[PDB]
């Protein structure tokens, strides 16, 4: 699923995001523009092997199980295939750990090259939240 900018700042809201850890739901909705253009079905081969997943672009090294990453770890206890969803609650609730899990949305590379310190609002202007 192809998600709009209002329609995902909206189900992101629903599922705690916003002000989660202290992040605007701004932070999120640009994190995702930027990690796989609000795509649920992007997945990007990192040069270790491993894979990011999804929306938040979720990597196999730590996060979830995809069965051919090496000696990696399944913090969020799930197949990354289910980070794939048009229902975005298991890449919301997955994302809740990694932003918890001590150095905040920086874990996500596109937010910290092009989100953060910007105008994050702007992500969700015009929208009815």
């Amino acid at each position: 699923k192809v998600f709009g900018r209002c329609e995902l700042a909206a189900a992101m809201k629903r599922h705690g995001l916003d002000n989660y850890r202290g992040y605007s739901l701004g932070n999120w909705v640009c994190a995702a523009k930027f990690e796989s253009n609000f795509n649920t079905q992007a997945t990007n081969r990192n040069t270790d092997g491993s894979t990011d997943y999804g929306i938040l672009q979720i990597n196999s090294r730590w996060w979830c199980n995809d069965g051919r990453t090496p000696g990696s770890r399944n913090l969020c206890n799930i197949p990354c295939s289910a980070l794939l969803s048009s229902d975005i609650t298991a890449s919301v609730n997955c994302a809740k750990k990694i932003v918890s899990d001590g150095n905040g949305m920086n874990a996500w590379v596109a937010w910290r090259n092009r989100c953060k310190g910007t105008d994050v609002q702007a992500w969700i202007r015009g929208c009815r939240l």
